[PDB]
């Protein structure tokens, strides 16, 4: 067994991979996996720098373990090709893991890039249904389109005919979205021209029913002025009060999937329904993926940490098999 | 017809009268955004709503009676504080028979926002907890009154020993475990099982969010009223929502999804669960007196206009 680590904590240039046979669980409730790839998070990134502590991450961890990797694609102990989410420890060559948390590989899809679906979608699929509540005819603006989460999240979107808005970096962000997503239009774009006053004028002077990913960009004061009211925020925790909040009855919610993994467990299977269903009706697409040898972890992640990219950047622990 | 106003903008001392439905007045109650008004801290043009710079928007709940003479209770987006109100039926209650007019006049904010807050935005269930701060206010004693009716658990803060006795006394179905900080967070936790609270009512006015997180649930809620004189990763982890909450909406482009909140509110009165406050009344003619003493916050209920007696 072999995982990645970071040897001095906060310096991500003593990253390797620290080397050492696990045993496979009898009971039902737990399966250990081998791992042909592994995406890195943004919260991969706060680890290995020292920004974010492990003592953050829920969980029954010990000072010794190693929480980089969150999501994996490889084969299971009968060799089945499966994709699936981690609470910690992706970054590894095995990982053990609840069954419920694995959604089989479609056979038209490379291990490669069945790595980069289930943090996006699962996210994206707990925000805008079970929290979020969208419904068919609602307006979303999805900040950072092009981001992981906001690929998902438009995907989602207009696969529930909701109308999308969405602010992108750059120009060739927007460019690559307009191919993604042919459904998409130029009003579809906000901040090519202020976003709000563009919103606005696009929603009747309404406003959105939906805002995802205001406070990673810093967008929730302007947010909310092209809010409607009665309108909902969807903020995905990263680790790094006007009256119109009241007034307009607004709703923010606090995102993440951590809690999944421990006290809400009996709830997990509802999201892990909806990425399944989204996975046989074609709307989970694979991202777009940027990959690194496994003897390039280092520099897979100061690759990552840049954040030039545009989809997923993904380690290659093991070399998918020729068919 | 008649009005309350400042002659002076932000000049308490030169407050006086000025000389759908019509409805005549009787009783008028203040609340904390009257205070905010009539002493400049708040500007009328932050009210949503078509008014003009002549308006005054004091008032925002009255009793009396309808032009057929029907004893009523009602909720106006402003100008209650005057001898008549213009507005739609759909924001009147009927009076029950054991209230008088004076009492009555206290029920429609603090209910209607309690209503709106803990069953409409908060989805209180049977078997929740909640954390309801400051629980001797006027919210805060609507909130526990309906929390108890569907069987849910109630933890509250209070200002004092009085304010508890009288919490205590005015609902007997609370014990000393319901009193959080006879510190509250380590209360609430011990009395949950580490688990924590579904709900929290009103962390931000007391400044207790931070505290309030701490002894929250996952997937808690914080439910939180507008006031116009006012993020750790728990937050996130715990998958907190935050509901901002206030009234003004359904006068104006949320006027359909008003009913909800009117018929829990009527519900809440044919079940003997909505219950009037305790109420300091003074007359119109003191009506200064009564925005002063209102600003010194010591009361505990209602501090109600009298703008024409009962017969
Ligand atoms: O004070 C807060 C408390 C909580 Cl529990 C969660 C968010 C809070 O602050 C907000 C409330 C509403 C919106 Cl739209 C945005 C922000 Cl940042
Ligand atoms: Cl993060
Ligand atoms: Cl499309
Ligand atoms: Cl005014
Ligand atoms: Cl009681
Ligand atoms: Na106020």
């Amino acid at each position: 067994h072999a995982f990645v680590s970071t040897l001095t904590r906060g310096d991500l240039s003593s990253i390797r991979w620290v080397c050492s046979r696990h045993a496979q669980p009898t009971c039902p409730g737990a399966q250990l996996c081998t791992v042909y790839y592994a995406s890195l998070n943004f919260r991969d990134i706060m680890l290995a720098t020292g920004k974010l502590s492990p003592d953050a991450i829920p969980g029954k961890w010990t000072s010794q373990d190693s929480l980089l990797g969150m999501e994996f694609s490889g084969r299971d102990a009968s060799g089945k090709r499966v994709m699936g989410l981690v609470p910690a420890k992706g970054l590894a060559t095995s990982v053990l893991l609840s069954p419920d948390f694995l959604w089989d590989v479609p056979s038209n899809w490379t291990l490669e890039e069945a790595a980069s679906v289930p943090v996006v979608y699962s996210t994206a699929y707990y925000a805008l249904v079970v929290r979020g509540r969208v419904r068919p005819g609602e307006t979303l603006l999805i900040h950072s389109g092009s981001g992981g989460v906001g690929q998902a999240a438009i995907a989602i979107a207009l696969s529930l005919g909701c109308r999308v808005f969405t602010t992108v970096g750059s120009a060739e962000k927007r460019a690559y979205l307009q191919a993604r997503f042919p459904q998409l239009d130029s009003t579809s774009f906000a901040n090519s021209r202020s976003f709000e006053q563009h919103v606005l004028w696009h929603t009747g002077g309404k406003g959105v029913d939906l805002v995802l990913n205001s406070l990673a960009e810093e967008k929730l004061q302007a947010s909310v002025r092209c809010l409607a009211t009665h309108g909902r925020f969807l903020e995905i925790g990263k680790f790094d009060l006007g009256m119109a909040i009241f007034l307009k009855n607004v709703t923010f919610h606090g995102v993440l999937l951590d809690a999944f993994f421990n006290e809400s467990s009996a709830d997990w299977r509802e999201v892990w329904a909806l990425v399944q269903a989204g996975i046989r009706d074609g709307v989970v697409r694979p991202l777009k993926c940027t990959v690194f040898h496994g003897a390039q972890v280092e520099d897979a992640f100061r690759y990552m940490a840049q954040g030039k990219h545009i989809g997923k950047v993904v380690v290659q622990v093991l070399a998918e098999e020729p068919e």
